[PDB]
């Protein structure tokens, strides 16, 4: 606990793209002793599982995708902050997509922690930023992927 | 092919401004590339056992004692693909590079190459042999040692590989 988790890949997005690299752009002019985030994804849900049930989460994932019109609405990109030793955005419009997924995994015995604040990282910090994005999701990008 | 003595830059405000900027612009255009965080110069490369790091302290000790004489202007320019590296050209260490030779020889420390020595800043290192967009770099430092500031400062440093 944990162990694996369900991302979505955000280096699709041109648009989210663009002005997320502008702001790490702007941490290294700023000379902050941070380590870049290659590749941008918001982590949907983590997941306790074996390797004996990396079906189940295929078809849950499998499951979301073929009724992704449902879930269909702007995602939005907002508030830099810190986590810890962490820079992170705040993600919004994956509630919906994460409680289904969540109930499907449960029903499917994967434990997958129900309870959950969907973020965007940024920066790692060794030790007032502004940012804004708003992503018409509309109308496949969901991966098991092992930490770490 | 052993150790190198150092020049680090990180002390010049003005030209880490300018080196800052432009790798902010290789991460806004968004290439696959490690960038450099301690930004600085190699002086020269040498052979040493670990038994000659009291000669060569002395050696570079030697030119700090001498370093009026080298005052003058870096210049930083023409941001250029050297290998895989995306590299500075760097200018005014000159003497200082044939002199601090001359003294780890006669210290008895093999330095240099006999291949021409070409002095270069080190911006960013790249996955694989990646390509100069008209990348656009120039800076000119002063190089003096100050006088009404005995807190002094940093300089040459000898370092591992």
């Amino acid at each position: 606990k944990p162990n694996h988790f369900i991302n979505f890949p955000l280096a699709q997005f041109s648009g989210f793209m663009g002005k997320y690299l502008k702001l790490q752009s702007q941490l290294v002019e700023m000379g902050l002793d941070c380590k870049l985030q290659k590749a941008p994804h918001v982590s949907i849900t983590l997941l306790d599982i074996k390797a004996d049930q990396y079906k189940q989460v295929e078809f849950a994932i499998q499951e979301i995708i073929d009724d992704l019109a449902a879930y269909e609405g702007d995602i939005v990109f907002d508030n830099p902050h810190m986590l810890g030793r962490c820079l992170v955005l705040d993600v919004r419009g994956f509630e919906e997509l994460h409680e289904d997924i969540v109930e499907i995994l449960r029903r499917r015995g994967c434990t997958a922690d129900q309870s959950w604040i969907p973020h965007c990282t940024v920066a790692q910090f060794d030790e007032g930023m502004q940012f804004y994005h708003k992503e018409p999701f509309y109308l496949a990008g969901l991966e098991l992927v092992k930490i770490g």
